[PDB]
């Protein structure tokens, strides 16, 4: 009695403090974690939508390059490999076996005359 | 010793508190381990999606290449060509032909 009731009071004080603190962690975390789990779900999709377009633009670039490089070359009317023999307008061949194969089909169109 | 029992009760309470905080920070850590796993499996599916769209677009690339091989193209402006000059050299019209002549002159193999 005296010292004992004084230190009981100290234990009551300490326990009451721990309750206040835990009431603050609990009141704050239900809200704070609500905002952290949607903040990271959105930053992921903003990064993904910037990625799909990054590659669409890239391939659209590579396409136009490939198409333009194709404009600078003659191509075999038979097999679409690059050609080196000329027959008539818009008709070339990689070699005479392609020309000789294509000839039944090409004869109806050949303008070499 | 009543006094001693109380102060011990105090130390055992504060030790329970450290266990408390350590339980929290271990859940804090398991939330992050599951969190970072999320972006990983999501990025994995995202990259498998990207793969299929690359596949589609390379198919279109090859289709445009193949269509381009079936036509003559202006050596000057890459519009479709109409007038023939010589091997691999064709023009959409006389302006292009003559605009190109200063350079093409040395390569013209006109027969
Ligand atoms: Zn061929
Ligand atoms: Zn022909
Ligand atoms: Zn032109
Ligand atoms: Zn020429």
């Amino acid at each position: 009695t005296g010292s004992t009731i004084a230190e009981i009071r100290r234990l009551r004080i300490e326990i009451e403090k721990l309750q206040w603190l835990h009431q603050q962690e609990l009141s704050e975390m239900k809200h704070n974690l609500e905002l952290t789990m949607a903040e990271m779900r959105q930053s992921l999709e903003q990064e993904r939508d910037r990625l799909i377009a990054e590659v669409k633009k890239q391939l659209e670039l590579e396409k136009q390059q490939a198409v333009d490089e194709t404009k600078k070359k003659q191509w075999c009317a038979n097999c679409k490999k690059e050609a080196i023999f000329y027959c008539c307008w818009n008709t070339s061949y990689c070699d005479y076996p392609c020309q000789q194969a294509h000839w039944p089909e090409h004869m109806k169109s050949c303008t070499q005359s």
